[PDB]
């Protein structure tokens, strides 16, 4: 498995027994189709195979990382969809298991029920509501990854007040300085009033179109941006008609290419490990 | 342009000079990628076409709709964004104009500030803000045409507090009962607070396949159960590779299936031309 890859796990087991509880990770973007729901289906499959416990948290009313899972795992109805969970106080009826390693909180389209809910209620207590419910959660887990709607709103507010780190995903060239900025400062309105210890990992570039000038260019540009915060992951994932096939046929290793392609991803993975154990390391 | 469609339009004229100002009409459902934004760029090309006079609205952070007229149209940046002209109280600014008949107010990302700056306000004050500030625009226009997010948020309420009509597309096979019924819960709380005479022209089925038994299926289960109410659009909307096609290079009418996918996008603007004039006709 790679001497360096079994030392960034060991490191990770160390700080999660010093922690005593999950560390959750969130992918997250205000653009659509950057491949935030890819990348948490890939982390849970890789996670799973690394015999990590882990729990996937499906918090679109598309229910896509669900639907995209449950073509890899056997994946149940729970007794108490995630709408309801919310609405009684209460996750744990709303858990599923894929493996003996990985479970899913799946998606539901009654999700779009929650604003509602919350309406009347204080700022405070709808945006730390998701926060409240896992925190009984977090000691069954090593890693909580959530997945959630581009759009601001409820379900965003939610998922960054309960996580410890963000993954922004995107592609350099749709955005600019200004887009990055804004979304930067929208974490750090929640980071301050609820959230003050959230920390950003990183960019993670998708780049897709391998053959292409600008593209290439502006990917450049980016990195030459964050030189010295170092924000932009040195491995990046490009479009490959292979996830297209996983998409339809669930994920699999014994075919041309997918090993290679499962390295693409693997490679971000361990990265995000390496980026999280050095904030980890410098950590209260 | 055959008489029927003739007898349409006149029939829409003489209504809007009765109104003396315009309709404005939503396309709206909480799935993603139903072909919502796609509906509002053939409308836009359609009404322009037949010299109606029209603003569309791109109320979307991925401002998809502006790039889609952008490959057919001369698409200017606004001197004041929407995002500054919601903050503003005056869209005048805000407005770009593609031909003589088709005006448009482009998405821009800077409405992800939009949330923060209502934070603070009453729920009403929230919620009526975009219809507020299209008031005094409706005089100028027979019809305005909003697209915007598929996420329960501040942009679905402004659009449909906003909204005279709404439109749904939608695939029947990956909808239920439920979702469609909890869907028209949400318009309800709004139209009973806020809007009590926003209307359902119907649901505007997307099929993605035409030799698909469960598809074909699905939709024949949707037409029985809307047998009285006659919700479910007679003509439907089939994916079709020309849509691609205009995706890339823009909308055109010279080459091979140009003009008999225009048909099918022209069928059910005309039905839903249909499905207004009847309610008009029946109002107040
Ligand atoms: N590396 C990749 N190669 C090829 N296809 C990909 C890749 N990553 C994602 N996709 C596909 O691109 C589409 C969008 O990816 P998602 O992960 O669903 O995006 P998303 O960022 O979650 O989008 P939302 O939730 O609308 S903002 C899906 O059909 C994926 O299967
Ligand atoms: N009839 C059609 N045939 C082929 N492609 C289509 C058709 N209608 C839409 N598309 C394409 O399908 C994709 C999704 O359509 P959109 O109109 O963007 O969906 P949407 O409902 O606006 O999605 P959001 O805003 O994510 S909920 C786009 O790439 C369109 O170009
Ligand atoms: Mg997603
Ligand atoms: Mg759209």
């Amino acid at each position: 498995m790679e001497k360096e890859e079994l030392k960034i796990l060991e490191e990770l087991r160390r700080i999660l027994s010093n922690k005593n509880e999950a560390i959750v990770i969130l992918n997250n973007y205000f653009k659509g189709g950057v491949g935030k729901s890819k990348l948490s289906t890939m982390f849970a499959y890789l996670t799973d195979k690394l015999n990590l416990k882990v729990l996937m948290i499906d918090k679109d009313l598309q229910a896509t990382l669900t639907k995209d899972l449950a073509k890899t795992f056997k994946v149940e109805l729970p007794r108490v969809n995630f709408y309801e969970g919310l609405k009684n106080g209460n996750l744990a009826s709303s858990i599923v298991h894929l493996t003996d390693n990985l479970d899913l909180i799946p998606g539901t389209f009654d999700l779009m029920l929650l604003p509602k809910l919350t309406r009347s209620w204080t700022f405070e207590n709808e945006s730390r509501l998701l926060a409240t419910l896992l925190a009984p959660l977090k000691s069954d887990y090593d890693l909580i990854i959530i997945d959630t709607v581009p759009t601001p709103s409820v379900y965003t507010n939610n998922a960054i007040v309960a996580s410890d780190y963000v993954m922004i995903p995107l592609q350099a060239e749709e955005e600019s300085t200004n887009n990055i900025q804004n979304y930067i400062s929208y974490l750090i309105d929640l980071q301050e009033q609820f959230n003050p210890g959230l920390d950003m990992i990183g960019f993670v570039p998708y780049l897709v179109d391998t053959d292409s000038a600008t593209i290439k260019s502006n990917l450049e540009e980016l990195y030459k941006q964050h030189k010295e915060d170092n924000l932009v992951f040195q491995n990046i994932i490009k479009r490959s008609n292979k996830v297209s096939t996983w998409s339809k046929n669930g994920i699999t290793e014994h075919k041309g290419y997918d090993k290679k392609v499962l390295s693409m991803y693997k490679n971000v993975f361990f990265e995000m490990l390496e980026r999280i154990i050095q904030l980890e390391n410098e950590k209260e």
